[PDB]
C-alpha cells in the first residue's frame, strides 16, 4: 500500500536520565501457553495477537507532576526505518476497534480510559501515551497492558520486518526524560518461537 515514508526517526538511544528509568517484564518462561513472553538475550517480546503485554516501568525517584508515558513502533532495519509501522490492510479495515484507538495503530494500551493517540503531524507516526502513575500500593513498578494488533507476517503491514517500540518518559510538554526500548515479534505461539531463537543462541 502507498503510504507517505515519514522524514524522520525518533531517537532510540537508551536514557535512563534523573529518575532513573528502565523497563521490566515478567519473566514468563517459554510453555507453549504463555501469550506473551521476553528474551533478555536477545531483548525482543514475543507476544500474540491482541492478548495483553505487560510491560513495567521502574524509576528511583518519582518523576513531576504531568509526567507522561508514550509508546511507538519503528522497523528495527536501517532500510526500512522511515517507514511508518502501521497495521496492515486486512486488520485496518475489520472494526476490531475497543472504541479508543485508531484503527490504523499497531500498539494500544488496556485497561486505561486516560488513553490518548496521536498521529504525529509533521512526521505522520503514530503513538499512545498515557499519564505516569507510581506504583500501586504493594508494588515496586509502574505496570503498563500493551496490545500489538497486527502479526508480524501480516503482509502489506509489518511484512516480515522486525521492530522495535520505544517507550518515552515525557514531561507535560513532551519533552524526553527517559528513553528505553525492546524488539517485539508478534505471532502464533510466542513460547516456542522464543525457545527456538533461544536454544540455538552461541553457548559462549
Ligand atoms: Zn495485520
Amino acid at each position: 500500500p502507498s503510504w507517505p515514508l515519514s522524514s524522520s526517526v525518533p531517537s532510540q538511544k537508551t536514557y535512563q536520565g534523573s529518575y532513573g528509568f528502565r523497563l521490566g517484564f515478567l519473566h514468563s518462561g517459554t510453555a507453549k501457553s504463555v501469550t506473551c513472553t521476553y528474551s533478555p538475550a536477545l531483548n525482543k517480546m514475543f507476544c500474540q495477537l491482541g492478548k495483553t503485554c505487560p510491560v513495567q516501568l521502574w524509576v528511583d525517584s518519582t518523576p513531576p507532576p504531568g509526567t507522561r508515558v508514550r509508546a511507538m513502533a519503528i522497523y528495527k532495519q536501517s532500510q526500512h526505518m522511515t517507514e511508518v509501522v502501521r497495521r496492515c490492510p486486512h486488520h485496518e479495515r475489520c472494526s476490531d476497534s475497543d472504541g479508543l484507538a485508531p484503527p490504523q495503530h499497531l500498539i494500544r494500551v488496556e485497561g486505561n480510559l486516560r488513553v490518548e493517540y496521536l498521529d504525529d503531524r509533521n512526521t505522520f507516526r503514530h503513538s499512545v501515551v498515557v499519564p505516569y502513575e507510581p506504583p500501586e500500593v504493594g508494588s515496586d513498578c509502574t505496570t503498563i497492558h500493551y496490545n500489538y494488533m497486527c502479526n508480524s507476517s501480516c503482509m502489506g503491514g509489518m511484512n516480515r520486518r522486525p521492530i522495535k517500540t520505544i517507550i518515552r518518559l515525557e514531561d507535560s510538554s513532551g519533552n524526553l526524560l527517559g528513553l528505553d526500548s525492546f524488539e517485539v515479534r508478534v505471532c502464533a505461539c510466542p513460547g516456542r518461537d522464543r525457545r527456538t531463537e533461544e536454544e540455538n543462541l552461541r553457548k559462549k
